[PDB]
């Protein structure tokens, strides 16, 4: 379940610690994984997503059955590197998941674009020899009414049609109620003048509808052909969230209402080949995402609030195309090795009728940029070749060198080499070392010279004057040399391991610090605004420790621990943080198999201190409550699963036994009328009872 760099979560695991709704809840408990925003602003801070080794969630590649999920690329990427997105780990319903693979650092670089942090591969339950199916229900019950309860119903059904043609289908309906509009009342940052009365929001709610169909066709003994279609729909339940935590009547009108809906549609063709020489796989996925939400402004304090002058919904459309071919070849030589060879092709078309609409009246005009009716359209194609050689030098030792080459049709050529070594020092002890250079293509917002944000000064680096931020098709890809050295003892279910990891982070893309130019014209003081671009930061570094320890107390009883400790996270240009994570994270489960038919689980999570950014948007040291830190805290939980028969199981338990609660005070830094909240940017839910029921043949 735990080796150096890699973690498996099983169906049994998902069953014993059931997630409310989103899988982030259980994925986050792996070594090296945190649940954070992408950068340090704290904006959309209750919209936290999976972060691997402090590299940010933009650098965590989500797969379902080896096929990319790109849906969040349909939400506007803002000035501070946050999207008003709930993430991409809530597309597959928990109880139809067979297992989840988390691959962190050098082992993950081979998966290419956006695996700089690592890969999360959500694997579905597949067709059997006989026909099987299940019906799963979960429902939680919070102590405090403010906090949103969650309800979940999902079914699965698979088997053969013929001797040579199988199917699997699943369908899910779920809802997570929003936190009450006022849950953060009495905890909010100091708010004065026009902003008096404003509130930082609790967690957005969501309604889910997921339907997947798959047909497997075994054409010959050594040939399988898979067809699947996927239809999902998330509509939110709004509870007052805005980028800057400003308010207006339109905001208040929409409390309790759907203000965004994401439709995600997937069709996939997969051919799987198995013959004497070796093995083949190749797939075509077409992902179509419709991001329908309410118009928001793109300037200063109006960036990320419902725009009352332009009321109503727009729809952003993401058409994502993925094709991949691989062959694996057993090879006999001076060393017993295996060669895998592969191409990959991806196309991302983005239609956004809202992001590209900032006009140049107030700040003056930009040479090369039309003020009105700029294109809605952005697109990027990567072509990729790769080979990986998995070389046995001698029993116990694998050396795995791989080369990936990527041609980005704007940014240019990338060379991502990799080397992964594992060494049996003993039967019980294994040393593992890895150094790879991973790859990040700029997102379609960073890349687009039509994409334009504006501030009168309050968000401008190194001045108080009006300034534009502009997309930059001149950008380099972000690369990271992910190093890792680890050791693990494993024997008779006794596991003890410790890994050190360092990712040297080159060309991290971010809102610029120096004006590249000035505009001409516009109104009064705001006239002739400074122009910044999305720039590559030369150097940043993350560094830390992953530990695991599993002790079998008795035959019936297992004590498991995962440790993350984050040593360093530094933008070497500004000296500020990349992300804000807990200094450490210790997850502790006691698993007692009390009877043949009863299992009992106690868990504790310890979170270390959390520190905010040192510098504001200007680059100036922040002061007062913008410096506030979150103290270390713990969350404990009990549960059980009572098996009534081979065909019926029940679960029940309590998350957060001792009701430790935290409250979003606002964003990290001060603005006019809204004091900063430092690290206090998210809501930690209180005591919550839950029950579950699973019927299966
Ligand atoms: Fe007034
Ligand atoms: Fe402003």
């Amino acid at each position: 379940k735990q080796a150096p760099g890699v973690s498996i979560i099983t169906a049994e695991d998902i069953a014993k610690r059931p997630p409310s709704n989103d899988l982030s809840q259980i994925i986050r408990t792996m070594p090296g994984v945190n649940l954070t925003g992408n950068s340090s602003s704290g904006q959309r801070g209750n919209n936290r997503q999976i972060d691997i080794r402090g590299m940010g969630p933009e650098n965590t590649l989500i797969l379902v059955d080896g096929k990319p999920v790109s849906s969040r690329n349909s939400v506007r990427y803002g000035w501070r590197g946050e999207r008003d997105s709930r993430g991409d780990t809530n597309w597959v319903p928990a109880d139809q998941v067979e297992r989840i693979e988390v691959i962190r650092g050098p082992a993950a670089a081979r998966y290419g674009n956006g695996a700089a942090g690592g890969v999360v591969n959500i694997i579905t339950k597949q067709a059997g020899a006989e026909t099987h199916g299940n019906l799963s229900v979960y429902s939680n019950f919070p102590q405090h009414k403010a906090e949103g309860a969650s309800e979940r119903m999902s079914f699965g059904l698979n088997g053969p049609l013929t001797e040579n043609l199988s199917y699997r289908v699943y369908g899910n309906i779920a809802k997570t109620d929003s936190d009450d509009w006022d849950i953060n009342a009495g905890h909010e940052s100091n708010r004065t003048g026009k902003q008096a009365g404003t509130l930082p929001a609790g967690r957005e709610g969501v309604r889910n509808k997921d339907i997947d169909g798959l047909l497997s066709w075994r054409l010959t003994p050594e040939q399988t052909l898979e067809f699947e279609a996927g239809f999902s729909r998330q509509g939110n339940i709004y509870t007052g969230d805005t980028q800057n935590t400003n308010s207006n009547n339109y905001v208040k009108q929409m409390l309790g209402h759907e203000t965004n809906r994401m439709y995600r549609e997937t069709y996939s063709v997969t051919h799987r080949g198995e013959w004497d020489f070796g093995s083949s796989l190749a797939y075509l996925q077409y992902e179509k995402t419709r991001n329908s939400r309410i118009n928001e402004g793109l300037a200063g304090g109006t960036e990320g609030i419902f725009d009352p002058n332009n009321a109503g919904f727009y729809t952003a459309t993401l058409r994502d195309l993925t094709a991949h071919g691989e062959v694996n070849l057993p090879l006999h030589l001076g060393y017993e090795q295996t060669l895998t060879l592969g191409s990959e092709w991806t196309e991302q078309k983005l239609d956004d009728p809202s992001s590209n609409t900032q006009n140049t009246e107030e700040g003056g005009s930009i040479p090369g940029l039309a003020g009105k009716n700029r294109s809605s359209s952005s697109s990027a194609r990567i072509f990729s070749l790769f080979a990986e050689d998995n070389i046995e030098l001698m029993p116990g030792t694998m050396l795995t060198p791989g080369l990936r080459w990527d041609h980005h049709d704007i940014v240019g050529d990338n060379w991502s080499p990799s080397l992964n070594l594992s060494h049996a020092l003993t039967e019980r002890v294994t040393l593992k070392a890895g150094i790879a250079r991973a790859y990040k293509a700029p997102n379609l917002y960073q890349l687009n010279p039509d994409y334009l944000l504006y501030s009168r000064g309050q968000g401008c680096y190194g001045q108080s004057t009006s300034c534009y931020l502009r997309g930059n098709d001149g950008l380099k890809a972000e690369t990271s040399v992910n190093k890792e050295l680890g050791i693990e003892y494993s024997h008779d279910g006794l596991v003890a391991g410790l890994t050190y990891f360092r990712n040297d982070y080159k060309n991290k893309i971010e809102s610029g610090l120096s004006p590249v130019d000035h505009a001409s014209g516009g109104k009064g003081d705001y006239a002739n605004a400074a122009i910044y671009q999305w720039e590559n930061v030369p150097k940043a570094v993350v560094e830390g420790l992953e530990g695991t320890l599993t002790l079998p107390l008795a035959d019936g009883l297992k004590w498991s621990n995962n440790l993350t400790y984050m040593l360093q996270s530094k933008n070497k240009e500004t000296g500020d943080v990349l992300s804000v994570t807990p200094r450490y994270t210790l997850n502790s489960m006691l698993d007692w198999q009390a009877t043949d038919d009863l299992s009992l689980q106690a868990t504790v999570t310890w979170y270390g201190k959390q520190k905010p950014k040192k510098y504001d948007y200007h680059g100036d040291r922040v002061t007062g409550s913008a410096n506030d830190q979150l103290s270390p805290y713990a969350i404990a939980g009990l549960g059980g699963t009572y098996r009534l028969s081979k065909n019926l199981s029940l679960g029940a338990g309590v998350d957060n036994l001792f009701d430790k609660r935290l409250f979003r005070a606002g964003n990290a830094q001060g603005v006019v009328g809204i004091d900063g909240a430092g690290a206090a940017t998210y809501n930690e839910p209180g005591r919550t009872f839950y029950t579950s029921l699973t019927a299966s043949f």
